[PDB]
DNA sequence: ATGCTCACACT
DNA sequence: AGTGTGAG
C-alpha cells in the first residue's frame, strides 16, 4: 500500500498581501484596520484585500467600502493604481516577484497566484538530513510552526498550545530514521521557517505556509494558523483532520463538483468520502474525479509540484456591467485600444525579462443578456508587440458580434472585454 | 452592479 | 479551436 508519503511539499501564501504591499509603502496603515479597493465612486469602491485588524470587525473582500466603513467606522483605505480608465495591479506584481525569487533560491517553485508558490522540498531536505549529522532538532528551529491534532492527552492561550504541541511531537521525533516521513515533514518545516524569516527580512512582507505531503494538503495546511504562522500536516493527522473538515474547503472541490460530492453522496466531511469504493465514485464523477477523491480522502494526493515561476499567459480586461455598457462601436475601438496599449507595456517587459515572446492574442467579450463569465472567446496571431495592431485585429475578430444592422452603434452592448496574450515561446 | 485576473479540463 | 470550471 503505497502511502502519500514521498514528497515534502509546502504553500507558502502572503498574509492579506495587497495591504501588506501598501502597508509598507505607507507605514501609517501598518498594525491598522485597511483595506484596498478598486474604484472609489461607486459605493466606495469594492474591496479586494482586507487586513487582520478589519476582519476583527467583520469586514470581507467583494465588500464596498461604503458597507464596510459602516462595520468599522476607523477603517483605513488604499485604491488601487488606475490607469488608462482601468485598474493597475503592476505594483503587486512587482511585490509577487520579489517574493518569488527569494523562494527560488531554496528550491524548484510553482507559482499558483500572485501571492503564493508551491514549493518540493524532498530534496533539500535529504541534502540537510546528511548535513547535521543525527543530532536533534531543536524547538528554537521551529518558533513560530504548529503540528496539526497536537498537542493531545494530559496553558489556556495559543502559544501555550502551539509549545505543547511542538515539544510532544519532536519529544516523538525518530531522529535515528532518516526513513520516516515524519523526521522529513519536520525537515522541510524547519527549511520553511528560514524561507519565511528570508521572506520578512528581504520583504518585510510575512506570510503563512503549510507543510506536508502533497500540494492539497500543504493548502489546506497554510490556512489552519493564519496570519504569520506556519502549520505541519503529518500523514497521521489526516484522519482527525478530515473527519469534521467540510467538503467544500479542499482544494477544487469548492464549486458544483464538490456540491454534487455532497448532494449525490449524502455526506458533508472529507473523512465520509473513505466509505466508498474507487469504483463507486467513479460511477459518480468520473474515472479521474473517483480515483482522485479516492486518495484525496486518505491524505494522499500526486500531482505535482510544476516548475514554473512565470505566468503562461498575460491578460487585461475591463468589466462594463450595468448602463454602462459599451454599445457603440468606435466605443469598443477605444477600450480595445486602452487594454492594448496595457498589455503592450507588459509584454515588452516580459520579452525583457524573461527570453519570451506571446505568439497568440486571444479576445473574449460577454454581452448583455448572457449568465457566464465569458460569452465568447476568439484567437488570432501575435507578431509585433504594437498596441495599434493587437486592438485593430481584436476588433477584426469579434466586429462580426455586432448583431446591429446600423453602422455607427453596437447591439448588444458589451459588458466585458479581455485581451490575452499566450503560446508564448523562448526568445 | 463587485473588480481583474490566472490555470486547467473537456470536447 | 472554443467552452466551462475553479481559483486568488
Ligand atoms: N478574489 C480575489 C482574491 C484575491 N485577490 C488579490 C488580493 C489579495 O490580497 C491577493 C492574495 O489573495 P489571498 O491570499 O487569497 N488573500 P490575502 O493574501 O489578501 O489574505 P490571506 O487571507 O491570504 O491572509 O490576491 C483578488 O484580487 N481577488
Ligand atoms: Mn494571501
Ligand atoms: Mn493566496
Amino acid at each position: 500500500m503505497a502511502t502519500g508519503q514521498d514528497r515534502v511539499v509546502a504553500l507558502v501564501d502572503m498574509d492579506c498581501f495587497f495591504v501588506q504591499v501598501e502597508q509598507r509603502q505607507n507605514p501609517h496603515l501598518r498594525n491598522k484596520p485597511c483595506a484596498v479597493v478598486q474604484y472609489k465612486s461607486w459605493k466606495g469602491g469594492g474591496i479586494i484585500a482586507v487586513s487582520y485588524e478589519a476582519r476583527a470587525f467583520g469586514v470581507t473582500r467583494s465588500m464596498w467600502a461604503d458597507d464596510a466603513k459602516k462595520l468599522c467606522p476607523d477603517l483605513l483605505l488604499a485604491q488601487v493604481r488606475e490607469s488608462r480608465g482601468k485598474a493597475n495591479l503592476t505594483k503587486y506584481r512587482e511585490a509577487s516577484v520579489e517574493v518569488m525569487e527569494i523562494m527560488s533560491r531554496f528550491a524548484v517553485i510553482e507559482r499558483a497566484s500572485i501571492d503564493e508558490a508551491y514549493v518540493d522540498l524532498t530534496s533539500a531536505v535529504q541534502e540537510r538530513l546528511q548535513k547535521l549529522q543525527g543530532q536533534p532538532i531543536s524547538a528554537d528551529l521551529l518558533p513560530s510552526t504548529y503540528i496539526e491534532g497536537l498537542p493531545q492527552g494530559p496553558t489556556v492561550q495559543k502559544e501555550g498550545m502551539r509549545k505543547q504541541g511542538l515539544f510532544q511531537w519532536l519529544d516523538s521525533l525518530q531522529i535515528d530514521n532518516l526513513t520516516s516521513p515524519d523526521l522529513q515533514l519536520t525537515v522541510g518545516a524547519v527549511i520553511v521557517e528560514e524561507m519565511r524569516a528570508a521572506i520578512e527580512r528581504e520583504t518585510g512582507f510575512q506570510c503563512s505556509a503549510g507543510i506536508s505531503h502533497n500540494k492539497v494538503l500543504a493548502k489546506l495546511a497554510c490556512g489552519l494558523n493564519k496570519p504569520n504562522r506556519q502549520t505541519l500536516v503529518s500523514h497521521g493527522s489526516v484522519p482527525q483532520l478530515f473527519s469534521q473538515m467540510p467538503i467544500r474547503k479542499i482544494r477544487s472541490l469548492g464549486g458544483k463538483l464538490g456540491a454534487s460530492v455532497i448532494e449525490i453522496l449524502g455526506i458533508e466531511y472529507m473523512g465520509e468520502l473513505t466509505q466508498f469504493t474507487e469504483s463507486q465514485l467513479q460511477s459518480h464523477f468520473g474515472e479521474k474525479n473517483g480515483s482522485w477523491l479516492y486518495a484525496m480522502c486518505r491524505g494522499i494526493e500526486h500531482d505535482p509540484v510544476k516548475p514554473r515561476q512565470l505566468p503562461k499567459t498575460i491578460g487585461c480586461s475591463k468589466n462594463f456591467p450595468g448602463k454602462t455598457a459599451l454599445a457603440t462601436r468606435e466605443q469598443v475601438q477605444w477600450w480595445l485600444l486602452q487594454l492594448a496599449q496595457e498589455l503592450e507595456e507588459r509584454l515588452t517587459k516580459d520579452r525583457n525579462d524573461n527570453d519570451r515572446v506571446a505568439t497568440q492574442l486571444v479576445v473574449s467579450i460577454r454581452v448583455q443578456g448572457d449568465k457566464r463569465l465569458s460569452s465568447l472567446r476568439r484567437c488570432c496571431a501575435l507578431t509585433r508587440y504594437d498596441a495599434h495592431k493587437m486592438s485593430h485585429d481584436a476588433f477584426t475578430v469579434i466586429k462580426n458580434c455586432n448583431t446591429s444592422g446600423i453602422q455607427t452603434e453596437w447591439s448588444p452592448p458589451l459588458t466585458m472585454l479581455f485581451l490575452c496574450a499566450t503560446k508564448f515561446s523562448a526568445s
